[PDB]
């Protein structure tokens, strides 16, 4: 029943798909664009801004952007991406199309396509709300290590853990983190036993949409298997606080990952479209079905 809005998606992606290393002009423009976009989609918007010294550049100002609908709800579904792009000395024009402009565009477009629900009937409840989290400073400035990585996520997890209104971080039922989406024929495996039921939901929704003739082409992206390895990402500081994670990161990685080829020209629209159809229904169904607190901390 939920229709595509590809005009919105495209125009959103165009607005984000600019060089946006933390501290750059493009990063500032994207931050402002995210905040404006969230406000216009009906979210209560907050920015978690902070300074931190990193390799190469010294002190930089980071800002996570968080939008919430039903901020006084008991629990939250949280959907996330990173909005910074990776600094490359020899590639100042790097735009990280899959990493993670498309992921961020997907979250905003999910909010757009379900707007008739999110901005109306969904507001009339106290059991669940929706959080969209745009992490800053996911990328290493010199070399990915536990230290040089995920600066925004580290800060936001600490912030959410340090507040009570139970701890704010504890009201997050699951962190659904989208990364490395946009390439052709992506494959998503379940990383964690505790969110396998949610993964199974994605699989079932994709099967159902295919049977209804609603998917483009012949690939299925949601695999019914547990992945044998893990991908380090923005959810690490949330694991550290026992938050359940559904990690929607394609493996294998896009061919273009961390190369000058991670651009608009190498995106695969039919895959993006299929992702959006499954994902928007997954989010709607999670919210629609919710009654009691979902407790996947096991
Ligand atoms: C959203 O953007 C994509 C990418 O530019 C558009 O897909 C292109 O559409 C034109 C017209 O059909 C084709 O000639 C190109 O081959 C497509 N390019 C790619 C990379 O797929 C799509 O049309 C846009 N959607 C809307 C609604 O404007
Ligand atoms: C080249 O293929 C891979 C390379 C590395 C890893 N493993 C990890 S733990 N990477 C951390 C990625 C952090 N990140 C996310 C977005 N931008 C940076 C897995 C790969 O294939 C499964
Ligand atoms: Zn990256």
């Amino acid at each position: 029943q939920w229709r595509d809005d590809e005009v919105h998606f495209n125009r959103t992606l165009d607005s984000i798909l600019v060089p946006r290393v933390v501290g750059s002009r493009g990063h500032q423009q994207v931050r402002e664009y995210l905040v404006q976009s969230l406000n216009g989609l009906g979210f209560q918007t907050e920015v978690d801004e902070f300074k931190q010294r990193v390799p190469v550049f010294g002190e930089l100002t980071f800002a996570n952007v968080v939008g919430t609908i039903n901020p006084q709800a008991q629990n939250f579904l949280a959907l996330a991406c990173h909005y910074d792009s990776k600094y490359f000395p020899n590639d100042p024009g790097f735009v990280g199309a899959t990493d993670s402009a498309v992921p961020c565009a997907i979250l905003l477009n999910t909010a757009k396509t379900l707007g008739a629900y999110l901005q109306k009937e969904f507001r009339n409840r106290s059991d669940v709300g929706l959080m969209l989290i745009f992490f800053d400073g996911e990328e290493a400035f010199k070399e990915w290590t536990d230290a040089d990585s995920v600066y925004g996520s580290k800060h936001l997890a600490a912030k959410l853990a340090s507040k009570r209104s139970p701890r704010n971080i504890d009201r997050i039922e699951v962190l659904v983190l989208l990364d490395l989406i946009g390439a052709r024929n992506p494959k998503f495996s379940s990383f964690y036993e505790n969110t396998d039921g949610l993964h199974s939901s994605l699989v079932q929704i994709e099967k159902s949409l295919r049977t209804a003739g609603q998917l483009e082409g012949n690939n299925n992206m949601f695999l019914s298997r547990v992945s044998g390895g893990l991908v380090d990402d923005d959810h690490r500081p949330f694991l550290d606080e026992n938050v359940p994670v559904l990690h929607l990161v394609a493996t294998p990685f896009p061919d273009v990952w961390h190369t000058p080829r991670d651009n608009a020209a190498n995106l695969h629209w039919p895959s993006i479209r299929n992702f959006n159809r499954v994902f928007r229904n997954f989010v709607y169904q999670y919210l629609k079905r919710h009654t009691s607190p979902v407790n996947l901390r096991f």
